């Protein structure tokens, strides 16, 4: 079986992805963000508390036929941004792009922080890490996707994330054509749970390629690039104005700057994310000053291949027994 979904960026800078999801008897659509750095599928819902939703779409498992409470399971989550939610557990169908999977665990929340409460576009996330990520306690749930995998074509998903535009999720098989070229793929470490790779080094704009392993994440669920204070060093030393500030906190850069291109390593492949992507826009309605793509991890303590990153490739999880990453240009 297979299932194939659109996800759409929640505004004109691409912060993030919404992807429809049905969960429920009769389906109730929400638009979730796909997170592969978290491992749990959680909604807005009917028994969250009600001065924390604003503009949301709420689950109501009490209009599902197919809903059942899971008797003493809580859950509680928190992420690299500082953003949390917690609260109990139904099992219940849902389907993405035409997959259904049934008996799955969806985490309703009963409180989410204000970050969440604030994004109106954003109706819970899907998790897709590894399921030893997952914070159901004290039974760990497993994912969307490792429930699908024994109905899939292909124990894959794939990831083609849009510039300023709508992109694709796809469940089971991958379409050739969606790419150019060929994949390469690379080994995944799923030690820490995360989609872990090890890029091969990098280039900045048409400077030579540095060979050098970065070992990052594969986070679809991250906006921008975190390297190395080195590696983006280098990168923003070509940028005229750019400086590192803090007040932003952040490379910042003069709105009338080209940026350069940014190459990452992929085993012998080169990936390169046009100059265009790194640009995120105006710090503040009207500046003369723009944030950058391209941020330094020091204090964060792993590397992040987010959405600028992934939107510059097509991506492959392939959750094969010994996971692998595919990268293609396209
Ligand atoms: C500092 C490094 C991590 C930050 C990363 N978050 C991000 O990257 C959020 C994504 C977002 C977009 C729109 C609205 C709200 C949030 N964006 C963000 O902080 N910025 C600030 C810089 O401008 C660009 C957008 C993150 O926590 N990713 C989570 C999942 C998100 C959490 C907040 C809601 C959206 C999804 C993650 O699961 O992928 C994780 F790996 F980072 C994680 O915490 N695993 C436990």
């Amino acid at each position: 079986s297979t299932g194939s979904a659109t996800t759409t960026p929640i505004d004109s800078l691409d912060d993030a992805y919404i992807t429809p999801v049905q969960i429920g008897t009769p389906a109730q659509t929400l638009n979730l963000d796909f997170d592969t750095g978290s491992s749990d599928l959680w909604v807005f819902s009917s028994e969250t508390t009600a001065s924390e939703v604003d503009g949301q779409t709420i689950y109501t498992p009490s209009k599902s036929t197919t809903a059942k409470l899971l008797s003493g399971a809580t859950w509680s989550i928190s992420y690299g941004d500082g953003s949390s939610s917690s609260g109990d557990v139904y099992t219940d169908t849902v389907s993405v792009g035409g997959l259904t999977v049934t008996g799955q665990a969806v985490e309703s929340a009963k409180k989410v922080s204000s970050s969440f409460t604030e994004d109106s576009t954003i109706d819970g996330l899907l998790g897709l890490a590894f399921s030893t990520l997952n914070t159901v306690s004290p039974t760990q749930q497993k994912t969307f996707f490792d429930n699908a995998k024994a109905s899939l074509d292909s124990p894959v998903f794939t990831a083609d994330l849009g510039y300023h535009a709508p992109g694709t999720y796809n469940f089971g098989f991958i379409d050739t054509t969606a790419y150019t070229g060929s994949i390469t793929y690379t080994a995944v470490s799923t030690k820490q749970g995360f989609w872990e790779w090890t890029s091969t080094g990098y280039a900045v704009g048409s400077g030579t390629f540095k060979s050098t392993s970065i070992d990052g994440i594969a986070d679809t669920g991250t906006t921008l690039l975190y390297l190395p204070a080195t590696v983006v060093s280098a990168y923003w030393a070509q940028v005229s104005g750019a400086k590192s500030s803090s007040s932003v906190g952040g490379y910042v850069f003069p709105c009338s700057a080209t940026l350069p291109s940014f190459t990452f390593g992929v085993g012998s492949a080169r990936i390169v994310i046009p100059g265009d992507y790194i640009d995120f826009g105006p710090i503040s309605t009207g500046s003369s000053s723009c944030f950058g793509g391209i941020q330094s991890s020091a204090g964060i303590g792993i590397n992040i291949f987010g959405d600028v990153a992934l939107k510059a490739a097509f991506v492959v999880f392939n959750g094969a027994t010994t996971p692998t990453l595919g990268f293609a240009s396209k």
